[PDB]
């Protein structure tokens, strides 16, 4: 069994958890609990942070035998390589590469306003730009069933996560993009994905850690 | 010829420029000049931002025939795929994947304190953590000639950019890590890399855009 180590939140591990479930990967989760305010005790993680053999210790981390991987996108790429979910044509690889980085940027942008204490002042400005960001995703997808082409790749798990987070934040934001709504439906309708969302292992909340102004609970 | 579009600064294009030079890639650069304070006029880019056919318009961008790529890591991966600089074994790919993301995180951390107006208050705290960060790179490299193994990969260009920026910021930071200094020497000693650094095309400064508190000039 692989070990997925991360906080007891959704955060950056959501797509890793979904990709593990979809690939029928045998795994165990090591969950770290963060303390409440004002200290936000990370001692549970910080004590074993340098005792795991990680090259650049960080959460999330995946231990799969001899391989100890950090960086959420690197963990996703590792799992996707085992089950051929990386794209085959050069066009597919370009789409995967762009999206892997683009979704990270969109997740960071949301996370920055959510972790800022002036979240209430920044929120309306973020909401004005949100339709423009979502429009790029709607357009890039187009008539395709999946984001890289006709086959599902790990970037579909990343795009789904960004779309789901924005629908948690602003529920009406996907209403203008029918193909984005259809993509969420198609992704959630996958047999393993559907089973995992009904199970007890499913952890859709909290969206961020206890230190966030939005999504801490 | 491929077209590399980016601001007239070093920024996120430094490793792309170096990788293009090392691979003997035929390319042209489209440089966008940002205006001075307080407006910081990005009209040169904003006018043709939606007229290039880019799926997710951004700087840097690479146009190579039918392929229009955005996201610096995606551009690097595209070029590296053409010249087999992505890693062959699974161990090498894991190293490349970790580093591609890890170097992006280190670049973002330096960029966040350099774009913050309280740069002078944040700088000493960032300098206390810097030895710990550099130690991880020194330990990950070990006795290897390159970061992924014995062969040079595109992540060596990314790591070099991170190390070089930190030595521009605090010059004595690499003195404690002899193998990191040796890596810089070995990377800069490559025939194409050495030739490009002596040429007029070389753009090592400004480190960041005009809006940055540090590295704007
Ligand atoms: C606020 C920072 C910018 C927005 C971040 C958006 C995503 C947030 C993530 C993260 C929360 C970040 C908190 C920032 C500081 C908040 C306090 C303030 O406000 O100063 S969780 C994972 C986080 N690891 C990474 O960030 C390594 C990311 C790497 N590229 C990857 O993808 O693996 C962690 O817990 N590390 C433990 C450790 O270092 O030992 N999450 O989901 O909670
Ligand atoms: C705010 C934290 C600091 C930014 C992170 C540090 C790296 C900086 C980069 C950047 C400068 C940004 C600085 C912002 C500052 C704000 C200030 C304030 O409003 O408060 S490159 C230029 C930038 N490109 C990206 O961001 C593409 C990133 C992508 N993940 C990749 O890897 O392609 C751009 O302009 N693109 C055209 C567009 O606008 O769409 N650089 O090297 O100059």
């Amino acid at each position: 069994p692989m070990i997925l180590g991360y906080w007891d939140i959704r955060g950056l591990a959501h797509a890793i958890r979904l990709l593990l479930e979809y690939t029928d990967s045998s795994y165990e989760e090591k969950k770290y609990t963060m303390g409440d305010a004002p200290d936000y005790d990370r001692s549970q993680w910080l004590n074993e942070k340098f005792k795991l053999g990680l090259d650049f210790p960080n959460l999330p981390y995946l231990i799969d035998g001899a391989h100890k991987i950090t960086q959420s996108n690197a963990i996703l790429c590792y799992i996707a390589r085992k089950h051929n979910l990386c794209g085959e044509t050069e066009e597919e690889k370009i789409r995967v590469d762009i999206l892997e980085n683009q979704t990270m940027d969109n997740h960071m942008q949301l996370g920055m306003i959510c972790y800022n204490p002036e979240f209430e002042k920044l929120k309306p400005k973020y909401l004005e730009e949100l339709p423009e960001k979502l429009k790029l995703y709607s357009e890039f997808l187009g008539k395709r069933p999946w984001f890289a082409g006709n086959k599902i790749t790990f970037v579909d798990f990343l795009v789904y996560d960004v779309l789901d987070l924005h629908r948690i934040f602003e529920p009406k934001c996907l209403d203008a993009f029918p193909n984005l709504k259809d993509f969420i439906s198609r992704f959630e309708g996958l047999e393993k994905i559907s089973a995992y969302m009904k199970s007890s292992r499913f952890l859709p909340r909290p969206v961020f850690s206890k230190m966030a102004v939005w999504g801490n609970k």
